[PDB]
Protein backbone atom coordinates (compact mmCIF):
# COMPACT_ATOMS: atom_id res chain seq x y z
CA UNK A 1 0.00 0.00 0.00
CA UNK A 2 1.03 3.66 0.37
CA UNK A 3 2.11 5.06 3.79
CA UNK A 4 3.05 8.72 4.31
CA UNK A 5 4.69 9.96 7.55
CA UNK A 6 5.42 13.63 8.22
CA UNK A 7 7.46 14.70 11.30
CA UNK A 8 7.66 18.39 12.23
CA UNK A 9 9.76 19.67 15.18
CA UNK A 10 9.73 23.32 16.35
CA UNK A 11 12.33 24.42 18.98
CA UNK A 12 12.16 27.57 21.14
CA UNK A 13 15.10 28.45 23.48
CA UNK B 1 16.47 31.50 18.20
CA UNK B 2 13.46 29.39 17.11
CA UNK B 3 14.27 26.23 15.04
CA UNK B 4 11.74 24.59 12.65
CA UNK B 5 12.19 21.04 11.24
CA UNK B 6 9.97 19.38 8.59
CA UNK B 7 10.34 15.67 7.62
CA UNK B 8 8.23 14.03 4.86
CA UNK B 9 8.20 10.25 4.09
CA UNK B 10 6.38 8.69 1.08
CA UNK B 11 5.82 4.90 0.56
CA UNK B 12 4.84 3.64 -2.92
CA UNK B 13 3.62 0.01 -3.34
CA UNK C 1 8.07 -0.59 -1.71
CA UNK C 2 9.44 2.56 -3.40
CA UNK C 3 10.69 5.11 -0.82
CA UNK C 4 10.61 8.91 -1.09
CA UNK C 5 11.97 10.96 1.87
CA UNK C 6 12.07 14.77 2.13
CA UNK C 7 13.84 16.59 5.02
CA UNK C 8 13.48 20.35 5.61
CA UNK C 9 15.40 22.18 8.39
CA UNK C 10 14.90 25.88 9.19
CA UNK C 11 16.83 27.68 11.96
CA UNK C 12 16.24 31.37 12.75
CA UNK C 13 18.45 33.13 15.38
CA UNK D 1 21.48 34.99 9.86
CA UNK D 2 18.86 32.21 9.53
CA UNK D 3 20.20 28.94 8.00
CA UNK D 4 17.96 26.50 6.09
CA UNK D 5 19.17 23.09 4.74
CA UNK D 6 16.84 20.77 2.77
CA UNK D 7 17.82 17.26 1.55
CA UNK D 8 15.45 14.91 -0.35
CA UNK D 9 16.36 11.25 -1.11
CA UNK D 10 14.26 8.86 -3.24
CA UNK D 11 15.33 5.18 -3.69
CA UNK D 12 13.63 1.99 -4.93
CA UNK D 13 14.51 -1.38 -3.27
CA UNK E 1 7.17 -2.71 4.14
CA UNK E 2 6.40 -1.24 7.58
CA UNK E 3 8.29 1.99 8.44
CA UNK E 4 8.64 3.10 12.09
CA UNK E 5 9.28 6.69 13.34
CA UNK E 6 10.51 7.51 16.87
CA UNK E 7 10.50 11.14 18.19
CA UNK E 8 12.35 12.16 21.39
CA UNK E 9 11.99 15.69 22.88
CA UNK E 10 14.15 16.84 25.83
CA UNK E 11 13.92 20.32 27.45
CA UNK E 12 16.17 21.55 30.30
CA UNK E 13 14.70 24.44 32.40
CA UNK F 1 17.26 26.43 28.77
CA UNK F 2 19.22 23.77 26.85
CA UNK F 3 17.10 21.66 24.43
CA UNK F 4 18.07 18.21 23.10
CA UNK F 5 15.92 16.63 20.33
CA UNK F 6 16.44 13.16 18.81
CA UNK F 7 14.27 11.86 15.90
CA UNK F 8 14.78 8.44 14.25
CA UNK F 9 12.84 7.15 11.19
CA UNK F 10 13.46 3.53 10.09
CA UNK F 11 11.92 1.25 7.42
CA UNK F 12 11.69 -2.55 7.80
CA UNK F 13 10.73 -4.44 4.58
CA UNK G 1 20.15 27.38 26.13
CA UNK G 2 22.23 25.30 23.69
CA UNK G 3 20.01 23.27 21.31
CA UNK G 4 20.82 19.84 19.84
CA UNK G 5 18.61 18.39 17.05
CA UNK G 6 19.10 14.84 15.74
CA UNK G 7 17.25 13.46 12.66
CA UNK G 8 17.72 9.84 11.51
CA UNK G 9 16.28 8.34 8.28
CA UNK G 10 16.70 4.60 7.56
CA UNK G 11 15.72 2.93 4.23
CA UNK G 12 15.92 -0.86 3.73
CA UNK G 13 15.29 -2.44 0.27
CA UNK H 1 21.16 -0.83 -1.51
CA UNK H 2 19.94 0.40 1.92
CA UNK H 3 19.97 4.23 2.29
CA UNK H 4 20.50 5.97 5.65
CA UNK H 5 20.26 9.78 6.10
CA UNK H 6 21.18 11.50 9.37
CA UNK H 7 20.65 15.27 9.91
CA UNK H 8 22.00 16.94 13.07
CA UNK H 9 21.37 20.62 13.97
CA UNK H 10 23.18 22.27 16.90
CA UNK H 11 22.32 25.81 18.16
CA UNK H 12 24.57 27.65 20.65
CA UNK H 13 23.40 30.95 22.26
O1 LIG I 1 23.11 11.48 23.39
C1 LIG I 1 23.80 10.57 22.91
C2 LIG I 1 24.20 9.37 23.74
C3 LIG I 1 23.22 8.28 23.50
C4 LIG I 1 22.70 7.31 24.35
C5 LIG I 1 21.76 6.46 23.68
C6 LIG I 1 21.60 6.80 22.38
S1 LIG I 1 22.55 8.12 21.98
N1 LIG I 1 24.19 10.55 21.64
C7 LIG I 1 25.41 11.21 21.18
C8 LIG I 1 26.47 10.17 20.76
O2 LIG I 1 26.60 9.15 21.48
O3 LIG I 1 27.11 10.40 19.72
C9 LIG I 1 25.91 12.27 22.17
N2 LIG I 1 25.76 13.59 21.56
C10 LIG I 1 26.48 14.70 21.91
C11 LIG I 1 25.76 16.03 22.06
O4 LIG I 1 25.03 16.13 23.03
O5 LIG I 1 25.96 16.86 21.20
C12 LIG I 1 27.86 14.57 22.11
C13 LIG I 1 28.63 15.63 22.69
C14 LIG I 1 28.84 15.78 23.99
C15 LIG I 1 28.29 16.84 24.84
C16 LIG I 1 27.12 16.64 25.56
C17 LIG I 1 26.57 17.61 26.37
C18 LIG I 1 27.21 18.84 26.47
N3 LIG I 1 26.65 19.88 27.32
O6 LIG I 1 25.50 19.75 27.71
O7 LIG I 1 27.36 20.83 27.62
C19 LIG I 1 28.39 19.11 25.78
C20 LIG I 1 28.90 18.10 24.98
N4 LIG I 1 30.13 18.41 24.27
O8 LIG I 1 30.04 18.82 23.12
O9 LIG I 1 31.19 18.26 24.85
C21 LIG I 1 28.48 13.27 21.72
S2 LIG I 1 27.65 11.93 22.59
O1 LIG J 1 25.47 -3.80 10.61
C1 LIG J 1 25.78 -4.12 9.46
C2 LIG J 1 26.91 -3.44 8.72
C3 LIG J 1 26.72 -1.96 8.70
C4 LIG J 1 27.30 -0.95 9.45
C5 LIG J 1 26.81 0.35 9.09
C6 LIG J 1 25.89 0.28 8.09
S1 LIG J 1 25.64 -1.30 7.62
N1 LIG J 1 25.15 -5.07 8.78
C7 LIG J 1 24.20 -4.75 7.72
C8 LIG J 1 22.90 -4.18 8.31
O2 LIG J 1 22.35 -4.83 9.23
O3 LIG J 1 22.48 -3.11 7.84
C9 LIG J 1 23.98 -5.92 6.78
N2 LIG J 1 22.63 -5.88 6.23
C10 LIG J 1 21.79 -6.94 6.39
C11 LIG J 1 20.40 -6.70 6.96
O4 LIG J 1 19.63 -6.09 6.25
O5 LIG J 1 20.20 -7.15 8.07
C12 LIG J 1 22.24 -8.22 6.04
C13 LIG J 1 21.48 -9.01 5.13
C14 LIG J 1 21.26 -8.73 3.85
C15 LIG J 1 21.40 -7.41 3.22
C16 LIG J 1 20.27 -6.62 3.00
C17 LIG J 1 20.34 -5.37 2.41
C18 LIG J 1 21.59 -4.88 2.04
N3 LIG J 1 21.68 -3.57 1.43
O6 LIG J 1 20.65 -2.92 1.33
O7 LIG J 1 22.77 -3.18 1.05
C19 LIG J 1 22.76 -5.61 2.24
C20 LIG J 1 22.63 -6.86 2.83
N4 LIG J 1 23.87 -7.59 3.01
O8 LIG J 1 24.05 -8.61 2.36
O9 LIG J 1 24.69 -7.14 3.80
C21 LIG J 1 23.53 -8.68 6.64
S2 LIG J 1 24.22 -7.44 7.75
Amino acid sequence: PKFKFKFKFKFKP
